């Protein structure tokens, strides 16, 4: 008897790639609209989770619809027949359950801003504002002989990978010891101090937890270079036709040489500063505005205005991943980016 | 012609004006189509699954509950906790009106209800709101009012609008008396019995006399003081804590706690004002109080 | 008696009251030195170096910008930066002053020159303020009178100050029409081309049909449901972000944005009241729109 | 000439044993109304200090009060003959101490929720909701030979407990040195820095203070089991006959099997979500209101209201403590808990 | 029928209304019993252990001061510190009365003192608080009167409210001057000595003529520019700090800081003014103005 | 061809001795008005940059200002021909520089409370209220043999200084490796990842950033003591003589012995009682307010107002600084104190 996959498999499996937690503290991530022990019958990948999105998966077959931007974000105090509570009821009565992998996945080595990266055709790839990972080094006193294999064997039994760390010293030069010293994540300090307890001697077994922080692989934006060095000019036309923009605006003067490039898609105006002190040529982001490209003009900080839209990319980039960790996990389940160009502006 | 959801909430606005409420309140439609035809209303304190199951049974589509479904906004939608009565709702057409903090200002809302419900006499709104009224300069005018007379008298004169401040008829709470003085320990044995509630505590000496009672159904605390200012003997509400009690009792201010799910009343006493409503407009639509006991509390 | 800095902001004040400004906005003299004689007046928008340079090279001392060079309290004066602008206008005894939002709300000011170089008809001015005027007793007084009136009216007497609100004409946002009706994407092409814009944006159906337009220039987003339930089909304004639009458009709130660029239209509109000021008043001072584009945008 | 106990005497040895730093910082703790050096007459203990229990102190020739719940809590504005300004005065001109051990005693491994699991007749009884305490390991380097024991020697002379810890290694591998190594409070890291200072050598005398975070043994609430597996109703009707509660009230169904209860006496909603993250079939405490029940019942989060008025039991178990420290340190004062029922509520 | 503290407070707030003082305020019976005979009233500046020690030796059970010794809540109440003072209050049975900003704004409070002990002539209260004041449809009511007007012209008739805003009597600083200019210089000296000041500071060129002058007892920057305004050559007022002091010089406003400690003369001052209130009253009770100088600084 | 110093290098000197980063997050410290290239023609020393102190560097033919007191403190909103408007137009309009050392120079080890102590005769002058700076412990480990001078040398040459600590222990007893350690501030971390990454090995190259806090030698006041024990009221009259002060006010009994004296020159009240705690006799300080004094009277802690204008002392402290780094740089540019008596206060 099968185990065809549920929502809940879905989420463990985007969460194992492009985990929640790495989204911001503001956000709403995860689960949005839906029943965890529904069964997936296809993905569609979208922007913003519009109406007309809902009804192609409706017409499609498909049950799930991961967005990138979350259809719920401030809490809804009302889901009438008008709306965002006309998508949202739409959802509920057609059992369409919908996922939103918002700033997860701008932060993601894979996610929106590799994605633009690549698009655009840039070579050296790096994530930039790298998030902070809190980590302990734990370090316990223990006797030489056949004690320290003793608590190597069981502590390594419960977990608690079995790179370990040894040490010759003298403890108060009284009772000789081994300092033994290995990595655990945050979370497990509750565990490490139970098993330590449990499996150790003395009256006071002395162990300590040694908070360790390390740059995380996550973080918003990438730094990226051209190909070729071109001018600021020359690289905004290049990047709006392989993004298909109806128009691109930018800031600076259009002579200028450009290689260096970070990118945050979306609206990412308060990084460009930053940007500039970590190496970039040009911020490229969207919704810039009056006044802070005025700033951006007189400090000399190259600005390009793709458009927020230009997240759009993620709908082919999250369907390719899917499929590819679809694939990994034999799965079979159809995976589709939604088609529909949702963008609110028309351009003339 | 049929009654939709909008023609329901036009008259229950009209009664009992959703504009009357607290701005941190959440009234109204809460969950719901403007457009569907009311085939019954249940009345409700809490709308929970089983009241949901409830109205379902009866074939009713419309709920009307006093406290709100969704009070902070909803930050996701699953099948579990709120999520599950939220989409059964959606999921069986079923239309969630919420009139709260309208209803416990109203004249005829959850604390004449309670004074009602206690046998009392002399029942008037106390906590009184202030409408804003223009006197035109002369005749009166409303808050919206002000705009339309201006686009109105500019067809060069030379006009005035007059600020006046009204003590509206809504308020928080009502003043109300026994018919004879009566002990605060036999009084609230007394409301014990007509509220059907297991069980009252009260803050006082039990030989007190009482004549005058101030009542907030709910969670009213935060009143009791003004209320002894107004002539009360006794502050009636729920949801009363250790230290706002002892303050109370140190200070000769008398409490008495029937729980916040006292309000209940209103399920009974909402259909029968709904129902004399739709007699009076010759709406034949079913009104029913729903009969669950929704009580998280179970006492022993 | 030649024209002095302090006389020019007493005919401005009197023309477009720097009260009107809203209370964070920073308004009126920002550089200068009230007792020079004015040479001549440029307007700009934005007061960049290159204005600065136009100014010197016009031999003008007098720039009236619409945005204010300084904003929030500056922090230090440097050669780099909005420094170097300030220094030079310093050091080339130049004077700025900034008609700020008190030009936004004016009824000849930035939505009135908005809506006159899109051709519009039936402007008025929308999202009036409120006038504070006492009516004594009966005669009528404004905002300072209220001081003096008791200090002359004391001179035992019984009396009464009675506060009334008045519409003003003061005002962020005009309302307009087109003379015939057109589609959204019709009315769009038709103000790109009347205000020179390299690239408008629009938010709804192509063909829904435009009569009744609202315009707030700069970035108004924050009116644009206030607009429509006054009656626009239609909220024009600049800096529209992603998510703003979503919702308009979700709904069905159309608008446009003409970029906060788009204020530049003051730039003229300012030199041609002021031309007209100093005609009444018999000033032969000289007054020029500044020419240069300062758009920090170029559009591919 | 005798050393009779004065109120800073108890309030030192109180400190010892229930620390007045352990209260939270909102909280108002220790001596509220009296005089450090007045002699001890008498201890009652109390759980609010009522007109009542300071008439009792009186008749009974006690000049000490002991309650949990502060008299004085935000700072009094007024001192009249009415309402708590009359409790306040009567103590004054009675010449009467009155102590708070508030929140103190709540969070303590004997205090209020130890004592109210013993009163239930509970078993494997564990605080939880640990506080943490901020230790530093300080690093010292040295040379070896006779160095080590003058460092050792003078450091565990003035104070800084004489547990070592000492491994070799090279500076620079030219100057090779001993490590040593020993934990200190918070409060001792400047006095550390001193004491290195003074008894090290060189130009640059190298140390370290390594921040170092363990699990307090205070924390609010505890864990704790019942002999027998029970029904959640039976639970309460038992608990209800064993604190002589007029009435109990529960949230859950009636049948609903227990076994492990968390307890926090006095108002501990907020709690009851982490209570069965951490193991609890159901959150024992008082003040609950109707909404907060009602958002436990449809999470399946057990409740039991025990009432606030049920940390009436640190009378008698304060009264024992204080007992228990008094024979330790050979005091014969006397110590009763105050009978008074002063509960504002009467239940019908 | 002997005066009781209930009574003396009832009195003082007829002459010096306790509701005019600042919201943030503790001011009224601190420390008593309103029940309580007065022996005798001490007036004082700060209620300091030495002034305990002065009532109990005159016999006195009745101590007014100018500054509330509790202000913010007294989180304890030892041996110690102003817990000393505190706690001999009570174990002596003194009572404790604050006349603090409601003695500041008074017509006859602080600052009418500080100019009668300068020898100053035409002073009159600046700063003025507003009173609330209903005119009703006509005649005059005051601001509790809104209620019992409805409870007794309510016994179906049509009436109205109209909110009138009136100048009050009661106000922060006094405006006064000289009978002859002097200089700044001259006139700080003469104030000096006119109130025994160890030392005093101004601020301004030493020769700037003084003709009119404001005045605010103990902490009064912040007012020292709308005073300018109000015609002051100078403002009077204590604790001036440096930057204050700088800020002012620069702006070319004038200043003389006299101490925060010179609003010891409402000592006498309030001893007057009650001897004369027992006086219209019959009341033969014994005033003194406390004799101690509790200035915290010496000067040298 | 010359390098004349330009304000760009008189703020890198000024920076190195009494840096910038010591100031308050709240203060505005460094260049405020003026030009970074700009050749510094003299510099003149001040409290206060008032209009008489810009007529003194314009009537000595000095460009340069160096004011304790931020003349631009918080944003201004006009720059017009009237109050602090007219100073600033007047700076600008005569290319003077004005740079403000305060509350770094306030924290300075020879700072603002090293010249007042100096100026009373004290002696032991010690800052108080010490900063605290962080740094990083960094550990990796790497193999014995070769690869540990590769590793050091390598280091040490990117920066990094050349202070190791070298100990033997085995990782996992598999792979014999050396744990290698050495101190970074806190800036260096992102380099120092950086280096370990580029010269390192493995496929998981291991090494941590613990961070360490350690006392500054930067902090608010100082504590000093007289020669010899006075009287508070001769200690006040004492140091009002030494600093030309026209009127003193001391808080405490007159008969008072003083030995230890805190000083914060300014407005340092909110120390006082802290000041007691670490071991003063008197804190003096200026701008003191009468119920601040009353407070310290009734508490028992002894004050004196010098007054704010007692900071003074700075433009010729300041000046003999900067001579004694001019000197060591063999820069020839003059520096004079301004010799204007700026107090706002007339005394009578
Ligand atoms: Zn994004
Ligand atoms: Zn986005
Ligand atoms: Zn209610
Ligand atoms: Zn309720
Ligand atoms: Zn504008
Ligand atoms: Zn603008
Ligand atoms: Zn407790
Ligand atoms: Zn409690
Ligand atoms: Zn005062
Ligand atoms: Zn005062
Ligand atoms: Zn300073
Ligand atoms: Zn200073």
């Amino acid at each position: 008897a099968m185990d065809p996959m549920k929502i809940a498999d879905l989420m463990t499996l985007l969460d194992h790639h492009v985990p929640f937690s790495t989204a911001e503290s503001w956000d709403n991530v995860g689960l949005l609209i839906g029943d965890e022990d529904v069964e997936v019958t296809g993905v569609l990948t979208a922007l913003d989770c519009t109406l007309e999105v809902v009804n192609e998966a409706i017409e499609k077959g498909y049950n799930t619809i991961i967005s990138h931007h979350p259809l719920i974000f401030k809490g809804v105090t009302s889901l009438k027949a008008n709306g965002y509570g006309l998508i949202i009821r739409k959802l509920i009565q057609h059992d369409i359950n919908l996922i939103a992998m918002h700033t997860n996945l701008d932060v993601n080595p894979y996610g929106v801003n590799m994605m633009l990266a690549k698009v655009m055709g840039l070579k050296n790839i790096s994530i930039i504002n790298n998030q902070q990972d809190v980590y302990y080094k734990v370090q316990t006193y223990i006797p030489k002989d056949n004690v320290g294999p003793f608590k190597d064997k069981l502590s390594e039994n419960g977990l608690a990978q079995e790179g370990n760390y040894e040490y010759c010293f003298f403890e108060s030069e009284d009772v000789d010891e081994v300092k033994i010293e290995f990595m655990i994540d945050a979370y497990q300090k509750s565990r490490a101090e139970q098993l330590i307890k449990q499996y150790h001697p003395y009256e006071t077994p002395v162990f300590d937890f040694i908070e360790i922080k390390q740059t995380s692989l996550y973080g918003l934006g990438v730094m990226a270079e051209v190909d070729n060095q071109m001018t600021l000019e020359d690289f905004a036309a290049d990047i709006k036709s392989k993004l298909n923009i109806p128009s691109v605006r930018f800031v600076g003067e259009s002579n200028q040489k450009i290689k260096r490039i970070a990118i945050i898609g979306g609206s990412g105006i308060g990084y460009e500063y930053q940007a500039v002190q970590q190496g970039a040529d040009v911020f490229v982001t969207g919704d810039i505005k009056h006044h802070d490209a005025l700033d951006a003009k007189i400090h000399g900080v190259n600005l390009i205005d793709i458009n927020h839209y230009s997240e759009y990319v993620m709908k082919e980039g999250l369907k390719t991943l899917l499929m590819n960790w679809f694939n990994i996990e034999k799965i079979n389940i159809d995976v589709e980016a939604s088609t529909i160009n949702t963008d609110p502006f028309q351009y003339i």
